[PDB]
């Protein structure tokens, strides 16, 4: 009983689909398979302490460490922007809150997509290849230590609710397309464009989770922990840059941050 609206719906959610893999080298289902030993070939190499991680390179650990995930996400705002792209009517908006919506939105967009690189005990690194343990970075040099926790709660609480690459690819979309974001010229046709992205993942969640009751309202409530994920975040790079007054931190990712 899947009327004419309900299907102009689905077209959207396979849309989105599409770019989502067509932009990310390495979605959830990935991650899985290799994370959970479904596998023989993708099987990682983990650091744990100081001596695995120079066995695993094939300056100091901390800052080392920390230059790295600086590289990455800048390629992820890199993957995110032309993800943003293929979403209907984001390129048509005024030059200016495309720049807007981008720079409030790559953050909760990245700590949401990290948790599928994550599980309890830590997270996948090098596109895969890797796997960083919680207690190593969790040990590294203050207040470098304090960095990658927050993260994990979030991770592993996100992780219950089960969504897939085809769930996340409309949530993300619903993150960047969102009217409440600070300096927004024009306001309305954002949340049009919004209105009908949450219709698509509202039955996208429906169909591929028919028993989750109340899944929809269940994740955009986590909407609420990506913000103070970003916000606490924030002023931990402000310490840091006390702190290390030699260390740089990218000029895009610093302009992410006038906000
Ligand atoms: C461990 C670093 C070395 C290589 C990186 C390879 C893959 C990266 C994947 C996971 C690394 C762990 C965290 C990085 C993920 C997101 C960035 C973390 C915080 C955001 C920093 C920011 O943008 O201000």
């Amino acid at each position: 009983a899947l009327n004419p609206e309900s299907a102009d719906l689905r077209a959207l959610a396979k849309h989105l689909y599409d770019s989502y893999i067509k932009s990310f080298p390495l979605t959830k289902a990935k991650a899985r398979a290799i994370l959970t030993g479904k596998t023989t070939d993708k099987s990682p190499f983990v650091i744990y302490d100081m001596n695995s991680l120079m066995m695993g390179e094939d300056k100091e650990v901390a800052i080392r460490i920390f230059q790295g995930c600086q590289f990455r996400s800048v390629e992820a705002v890199q993957e995110i922007t032309e993800y943003a792209k293929s979403i209907p009517g984001f390129v048509n908006l005024d030059l200016n809150d495309q720049v807007t919506l981008l720079k409030y939105g790559v953050h909760e967009i990245i700590y949401t997509m990290l948790a599928s690189l994550m599980n309890k005990d830590g997270v996948l690194i090098s596109e895969g290849q890797g796997f960083m343990t919680r207690e190593f970075l969790k040990s590294l040099r203050k207040p470098f230590g304090d960095f990658m926790e927050p993260k994990f709660e979030f991770a592993v609480k996100f992780n219950a609710l089960e969504l897939d690459d085809s769930d996340l690819a409309i949530f993300i979309a619903v993150i960047i397309l969102s009217g409440d974001r600070p300096g927004l010229l024009n306001v309305k046709p954002i949340e049009d464009i919004q209105d009908n992205l949450l219709q698509a993942l509202e039955l996208q969640l429906k169909l591929n989770h028919p028993e989750s009751s109340q899944l929809f309202a269940k994740l955009l409530q986590k909407m609420t922990d990506l913000r103070q994920i970003v916000t606490e975040h924030v002023q931990l790079l402000q310490v840091i840059k006390k702190t290390e007054t030699d260390m740089s931190l990218h000029p895009l990712l610093q302009e992410i941050y006038k906000d």
